[PDB]
C-alpha cells in the first residue's frame, strides 16, 4: 500500500485488561504506527514520574460526570501526549473518558478464558498475599525503583477498571465475576462500529482490517510478556541487581 502521514494523536484505545495479550498488542501497534503505544511497562521502564499523576487522575476520576470533568480530560490529553494508542491498566479503565477525548479513535478489547487469565494475573501482578512468590516480585520491584506508590496505583487503577470502592484481591471468584462484568460491559457501552473484540491468537489481519492498514510485511505477530518469562525476569533482577545488567536478554519484552 501507500505509505501515508499518520498523525500522532490517540487512534485506538484498548479496553483490555492485563495479561490479556496487551503488551503484544502494544508491540505491534508501534510496528504499525511507528509511534508509542501506552501500556504500564511505559510507566515502569520509562515514566515512573507519572505515578503521581495516575494516582491524582484516579483520585478525582469519581467527580467525571461539566467543569470538572474537562480538568481531568486536561490531564488525561497530557499524560497521553505523543502517543498513538492506549492499553493496560492505568488507562484501560478510562476508555469512556478516551473516546470522548479522542472521538475519532478505535476500541479494542483484548480477551481470554477467564481461568487462564486468572492464573497468569496471579504469577505476574497480582499473587495471593500468601504465596511465596509475591515476596520475590518485591524484590525483584525494588531493584526497578519500584515502591508502595506503585502497588497504590496498580490496586487503585484495578478498583477503577472494575467500578469498586474496595475489593477483595485474595478472593479469586470476586476477580472473575469483575473480569467478565468488565468485558461483558465493554461490549454494551461502545458501539459496535468502533470496537474489535481480540481474543488470543487473533493476529494481524483483523487488527489491520480494522484500522485500514496494511499487516506489516514480514513480521510476525508479536508474542510477548508470557508468565514464564516474567519469572525469568524477575529471578535475573534479584540475581544481578539491576535492569541493565540484564535488559538485553529480553529484546521484545522490555
Ligand atoms: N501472540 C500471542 N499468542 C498467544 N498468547 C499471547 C500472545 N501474546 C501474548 N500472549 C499471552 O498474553 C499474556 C500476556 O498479556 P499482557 O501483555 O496483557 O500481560 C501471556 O499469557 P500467559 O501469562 O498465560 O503466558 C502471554 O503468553
Ligand atoms: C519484577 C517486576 C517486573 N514486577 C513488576 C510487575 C510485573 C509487570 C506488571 C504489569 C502490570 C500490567 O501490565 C501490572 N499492573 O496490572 O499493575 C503490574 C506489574 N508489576
Ligand atoms: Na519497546
Amino acid at each position: 500500500g501507500a505509505m501515508i502521514e499518520s498523525s500522532t494523536t490517540i487512534q485506538v484505545i484498548s479496553a483490555g485488561l492485563p495479561r490479556t495479550g496487551t503488551k503484544s498488542l502494544k508491540n505491534a501497534l508501534e510496528i504499525i504506527y511507528h509511534k508509542p503505544c501506552y501500556h504500564m511497562f511505559e510507566i515502569i521502564f520509562n515514566k515512573q514520574s507519572d505515578i503521581i499523576k495516575w494516582q491524582n487522575l484516579i483520585h478525582d476520576s469519581h467527580m467525571i460526570t461539566t467543569t470538572k470533568t474537562i480538568a481531568i480530560y486536561d490531564k488525561l490529553k497530557e499524560l497521553l501526549d505523543g502517543y498513538i494508542a492506549t492499553t493496560d491498566l492505568p488507562t484501560c479503565g478510562f476508555y469512556k473518558d478516551l473516546m470522548n477525548i479522542y472521538p475519532n479513535a478505535k476500541v479494542l478489547l483484548t480477551i481470554r478464558d477467564k481461568y487462564d487469565w486468572l492464573h497468569s494475573l496471579r504469577k505476574v501482578v497480582l499473587p495471593k498475599s500468601n504465596d511465596p512468590w509475591k515476596l520475590k516480585i518485591e524484590e525483584g520491584d525494588k531493584v526497578l525503583g519500584l515502591n508502595s506508590d506503585f502497588y497504590k496505583l496498580t490496586e487503585d487503577s484495578l478498583k477503577f477498571a472494575f467500578q469498586k470502592d474496595d475489593l477483595n484481591f485474595d478472593d479469586d471468584q470476586v476477580l472473575l465475576e469483575c473480569y467478565d462484568e468488565y468485558n461483558r460491559l465493554v461490549q454494551e457501552t461502545v458501539p459496535s462500529d468502533r470496537l474489535l473484540v481480540l481474543r488470543l491468537g487473533d493476529g494481524w489481519e483483523p487488527l489491520c482490517k480494522f484500522l485500514n492498514v496494511e499487516i506489516p510485511n514480514g513480521i510476525d505477530y508479536p508474542c510477548v510478556n508470557s508468565h514464564h518469562q516474567m519469572t525469568q525476569l524477575t529471578e535475573q533482577l534479584i540475581k544481578y541487581k539491576s535492569l541493565d545488567a540484564i535488559i538485553h536478554m529480553f529484546p521484545d519484552l522490555i
